[PDB]
């Protein structure tokens, strides 16, 4: 069965949290050790990240982005099912100029409720899958 | 205050019955009067479609794509809020080959629950944001 409702909610409400402080180990501490995320659409290919593999990328990307925000838009809660829907809109400044971003972001919950156990991701991935790599796997 | 979750949960069966059928009558037929498509990402800027764009636009849209399947990936339901969220994959058949494509749904019942009054829709628009300018 699912956490409690309430618990759920509190945790949607962490995750968003430590989403927008913008930090690596602020963010990740609400995704469970297991918690794995997936780009979407799946027609794109885009391998299942781990979560070893997004504390790789969330440092060398939340430095780059600066004054970042993130703007709430709509939060869609399925307690019964232990799953929820976010989507967010976020901005930021970087040295070749302005970012913008959406994102439909699908979550689930541990059955504890107090951690995101799967994560799959409607949203631009051109930084993540483009330029990234670019900057970090060739430069190192 | 919305309405009861097995009345709201008819309506979205509903409506996925009603894109899986392929019509433009039936899908429509679970939109309320007002309600409006929105295509995501806002940054796009692609126009709100009405109603009546819906039914302007989708009998030829449904005529050009044949062997229409909608598989149903993830629905999440919030009956609270009277909202729910469909994740979506579909395939079709066209004359320059197949089609493919994947829908973030969100979706806003009415009050009274048996309608849809709300859609915000993330999906890949080519169609409707090159194709059809382009022809017009
Ligand atoms: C005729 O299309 C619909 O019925 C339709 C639809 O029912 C839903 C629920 C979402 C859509 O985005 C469309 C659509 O407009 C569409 C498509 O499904 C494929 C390619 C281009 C499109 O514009």
């Amino acid at each position: 069965m699912p956490a409690p409702a309430e618990v759920q909610a509190a945790t949607l409400e962490k995750f968003i949290q430590g989403w927008a402080g913008w930090t690596p180990d602020g963010f990740l501490a609400n995704w469970s050790e297991d918690c794995t995320q997936k780009t979407l659409p799946f027609s794109s290919g885009v391998p299942l990240r781990t979560r070893a593999d997004t504390e790789k990328l969330f440092p060398v990307l939340m430095s780059l982005m600066s004054n970042f925000t993130l703007d709430i838009h709509n939060v869609v809660h399925d307690a019964p099912q232990g799953k929820a829907v976010i989507y967010a809109l976020t901005k930021a400044d970087t040295p070749f100029g302005p970012y913008r971003n959406e994102h439909a972001i699908f979550l689930w919950f541990n059955e504890i409720g107090d951690r995101v156990q799967k994560i799959e991701e409607m949203f631009d991935a051109v930084v993540i899958q483009e330029f990234l790599p670019k900057l970090d796997k060739y430069v190192a």
